[PDB]
C-alpha cells in the first residue's frame, strides 16, 4: 500500500482534536520504526521503537533543534511485535501528544515545540510495511 519513508502533510500544522491514525505490520526481524512530526527541519516530536537497543525492546521518544537532539524520554512498555499488524494512534491534546497502539493507551509526550500550527509534516519510516496514515478531527 504505501512506500516508506511516507511523507504525510498535515495542513496548517497540528491542533488539539486532532487524531493521527498509522497501520501497517512489523517486518521480520524489524530493527526500528519512527513517526516524525516536523516543524521544517526540527522534530517536534520523534517516536522511535528500537526492537533491539542492547538486546532489550524500547521506545524512546524526542524532539530536535537546530540539528540538536533534546532529553530522551523512555517508558518500558513496547505493544509492538515482529512480523505482526499494529495501530498506532496519535491524538493531540492541548498539553501532550497521546500515544495508543492497538486500542491501548502506550504513553504520553509533552508539547516541547509550542507552534503546533507549524508542525506540517508527519513523516513514518522504519522497518514496517505501512497500509495507511491519514488523520480526522476529533
Amino acid at each position: 500500500m504505501l512506500i516508506v519513508p511516507y511523507n504525510l502533510p498535515l495542513p496548517g500544522g497540528v491542533v488539539p482534536r486532532m487524531l493521527i491514525t498509522i497501520l501497517g505490520t512489523v517486518k521480520p526481524n524489524a530493527n526500528r520504526i519512527a513517526l516524525d512530526f516536523q516543524r521544517g527541519n526540527d522534530v517536534a516530536f520523534h517516536f522511535n521503537p528500537r526492537f533491539n537497543e542492547n538486546n532489550r525492546r524500547v521506545i524512546v521518544c524526542n524532539t530536535k533543534l537546530d540539528n540538536n537532539w533534546g532529553r530522551e524520554e523512555r517508558q518500558s512498555v513496547f505493544p509492538f511485535e515482529s512480523g505482526k499488524p499494529f495501530k498506532i494512534q496519535v491524538l493531540v491534546e492541548p498539553d501532550h501528544f497521546k500515544v495508543a497502539v492497538n486500542d491501548a493507551h502506550l504513553l504520553q509526550y509533552n508539547h516541547r515545540v509550542k507552534k503546533l500550527n507549524e508542525i506540517s509534516k508527519l513523516g513514518i519510516s522504519g522497518d514496517i510495511d505501512l497500509t495507511s496514515a491519514s488523520y480526522t478531527m476529533i
